[PDB]
C-alpha cells in the first residue's frame, strides 16, 4: 500500500501530508482534496512543547517557518482568576526538579520560600513574568537542562520520547498561515493538491472506501483514506457510521465566540505565553501573535447566551474590540469510538475535540500522524495495526479529558452557579480515586492516567497547586529529612532567575 487520499485541508490535512512525505518521501503517493475556510476557532492557535519534534522531523528550523506564520513563543499557560480574583499562575514547559527522591513541589508544600509555588519551582515563571524571550539575542537558548547542541535519536518522534528530556517551549501562531506553509512544503515534495468538494464516498460490498467523488476532478481512488473533514466526519462518521463518544457530561463548555485586535488592553499580548482567564460561565483565551492578538470566550450555552458572551469578550479586550468582527461557533466535545475504521483514519477534529484550555488540538493531530506512520499497514491489513492505533489515540484523548476535568474540579472559585456546578458534575470514577491519592501525595508517575496522553505528573501538580480548591499535604517523610538540599535547590533557581531577568530581551522586541 502506498496510495493515500486525504480529504480535508487546514492544519490536520496538511500536517498529515507533510509528515507522511517527510517519513516516506517518494515511496508514498498522496493526493489531498480540500475546499477551504471553516473558521477553525480563532485566528491564532497554540501548541505543546511536543511540537518541536514535528518541525524538526520536517527539517524545518524556526527562522524558516515562524515569520511566515506570525509565530511567537509559548512558554506556559497563564491561568488567571481560577483560584481567586487577584490570582494567576503558570503551567510551564519545564521539567520538575526533585530532591532526595521528592518533587520540589512536595518540598514546596513543606518549606517553600514564597506563597507562589510556580515562581519558587520554575525558572520559566520569572522569565514569563518579565515578558522575556527564552532565547538570547545571539540565539543561544536559555541555559536549562536541555542541551540543544546535543546528540539525539535520528528522526525522533514525540511518542517514544514522551517528555523524557525537556525542550523549554512551544509556539503560538496563525493556523491558516501554517496550513498554507505546509501546503507548499507538501506540494514541493510531490503531494497532489486538489481544491474541490466531495459529493460522494464510494463504498465496496464490504463497506470499505473505494474512492471519493469530486465535483470537477473525477474519482480519487487509493488504498488509505484520511478523514480531515473536522466536525463533519464526512468519511468516518457518515460514510462508515462510526459512533461518537461525548465528553459533554463532564466538560459542558459547548460554545465559543472569537475575535482579534492588534493589541490587548491589559497587554496579555506582550507576554510569551497563552492566557486562560476564567469568567462567570467559562474562560477567555488570549493568544499572542506578532502583529495581532487572538482572543475568545469558551463557555457553556446553558449558563450564558451568545450575545452575553460576545459583550463580555468585547469589554474584556477593551475599546479596540468595540467594532471588530466576532465569530460564533459551536463545538463537538468528545471523540470517535475508533479513529481508524477499515481503510479510513480520522485525524483532527474528526477524530475528536476538547476545549482548547491547554491547546491540545495540534497535539492530537501530531500524535495521530505519528501513530499512523508507526502502525502503517501492509496490503494484508493486519487488524492489529488498527487496534494498536486506536488504542494509542483513544488513550491520548481520554487522558487529556481527565486532565481538563481536573481544571474545573480543582478550581477554588465558587461565585457563580456555573462555578458551583463544577464541584457537583459527574466525573470519571478513575479521577475521583486519583484525587483521593493526590490529597496525600502529589501526582506521581504511578497515580496519573497510566497510558501516554502527553502530560507528565508535574502538569497535574501545577493544576492542583494553582487552582487551590483541593487541600494538599506534603509527604510526612519531609519532616524527618534534612531540608537543606531542597532550600539550596530553591536558591539555585532564584539566583538563575535573577541573573536571567537582566540579560534576556523582551518578547515583542
Amino acid at each position: 500500500l502506498n496510495n493515500v487520499v486525504i480529504v480535508g485541508g487546514g492544519t490536520a490535512g496538511w500536517m498529515t501530508a507533510s509528515y507522511l512525505k517527510a517519513a516516506f518521501g517518494d515511496r508514498i503517493d498522496i493526493t489531498l482534496v480540500e475546499s477551504g475556510h471553516i473558521g477553525a476557532v480563532g485566528v491564532g492557535e497554540a501548541t505543546f512543547s511536543d511540537i518541536r519534534h514535528f518541525f524538526e522531523f520536517l527539517g524545518l528550523k524556526e527562522k524558516d517557518w515562524m515569520p511566515a506564520c506570525n509565530a511567537t513563543y509559548k512558554l506556559a499557560v497563564r491561568f488567571e482568576n481560577w483560584r481567586e480574583k487577584g490570582h494567576y499562575f503558570y503551567h510551564p514547559f519545564e521539567q520538575m526538579r526533585s530532591v532526595n527522591g521528592f518533587p520540589l513541589t512536595d518540598w514546596w508544600l513543606k518549606q517553600g520560600p514564597t506563597d507562589r509555588f510556580d515562581k519558587d519551582c520554575f525558572v520559566m515563571a520569572s522569565v514569563i513574568d518579565a515578558g522575556l524571550s527564552p532565547r538570547h539575542q545571539d540565539g543561544t537558548l536559555i541555559d536549562q537542562p536541555f542541551d540543544e547542541g546535543a546528540d539525539e535519536m535520528q528522526g525522533l518522534t514525540m511518542s517514544e520520547h514522551q517528555g523524557k528530556t525537556q525542550f523549554p517551549y512551544a509556539y503560538q501562531f496563525e493556523a491558516a498561515l501554517l496550513a498554507k506553509y505546509l501546503t507548499k512544503y507538501s506540494v514541493e515534495r510531490g503531494v497532489k493538491h486538489i481544491v474541490d468538494d466531495v459529493r460522494e464516498v464510494s463504498l465496496d460490498d464490504r463497506g470499505w472506501i473505494t474512492g471519493v467523488r469530486t465535483g470537477e476532478h473525477g474519482d480519487l481512488t487509493g488504498d488509505l483514506f484520511i478523514d480531515c473533514t473536522g466536525f463533519r466526519g464526512l468519511l468516518l462518521n457518515q460514510a462508515l457510521e462510526e459512533p461518537f463518544i461525548s465528553y459533554q457530561d463532564t466538560l459542558p463548555n459547548d460554545s465559543a465566540v472569537a475575535l482579534q485586535v492588534p493589541m490587548d488592553m491589559e497587554r496579555r499580548g506582550i507576554l510569551p505565553c497563552t492566557t486562560a482567564t476564567a469568567q462567570d460561565a467559562g474562560w477567555i483565551w488570549t493568544i499572542p501573535l506578532t502583529g495581532r492578538v487572538g482572543t475568545g470566550y469558551v463557555y457553556a450555552k446553558d449558563y450564558l447566551s451568545p450575545e452575553e458572551a460576545e459583550r463580555t469578550l468585547r469589554e474584556f479586550v477593551g475599546p479596540a474590540a468595540a467594532d471588530v468582527e466576532a465569530n460564533h461557533i459551536r463545538m463537538r466535545i468528545g471523540r470517535s469510538r475508533n479513529s481508524w475504521v477499515k481503510n479510513c483514519v480520522a485525524i483532527g477534529l474528526s477524530s475528536g475535540f476538547v476545549e482548547p484550555l491547554e491547546s491540545t488540538g495540534i497535539f492530537f493531530i501530531h500524535h495521530a500522524i505519528e501513530q499512523l506512520v508507526k502502525n502503517f499497514p501492509a496490503a494484508d491489513w493486519n487488524s492489529m495495526h488498527r487496534d494498536l492505533y486506536n488504542s494509542a489515540v483513544s488513550h491520548v484523548m481520554d487522558g487529556v479529558r481527565e486532565f481538563l476535568v481536573l481544571h474545573y474540579v480543582a478550581a477554588k472559585r465558587n461565585d457563580t452557579q456555573y462555578w458551583r456546578d463544577t464541584k457537583t458534575r459527574k466525573i470519571p470514577d478513575s479521577l475521583a480515586e486519583r484525587i483521593e491519592k493526590w490529597k496525600v501525595q502529589l501526582p506521581d508517575s504511578e497515580t496519573v492516567y497510566p497510558y501516554y496522553h502527553g502530560l507528565p505528573p508535574y502538569s497535574y501538580m501545577c493544576i492542583l497547586l494553582g487552582m487551590g480548591g483541593i487541600e494538599l499535604k506534603p509527604s510526612p517523610a519531609l519532616a524527618l529529612a534534612d531540608g537543606g538540599a531542597a532550600q539550596r535547590e530553591f536558591e539555585q533557581i532564584r539566583n538563575k532567575t535573577q541573573r536571567l531577568t537582566e540579560v534576556l530581551p523582551k518578547a515583542y522586541d
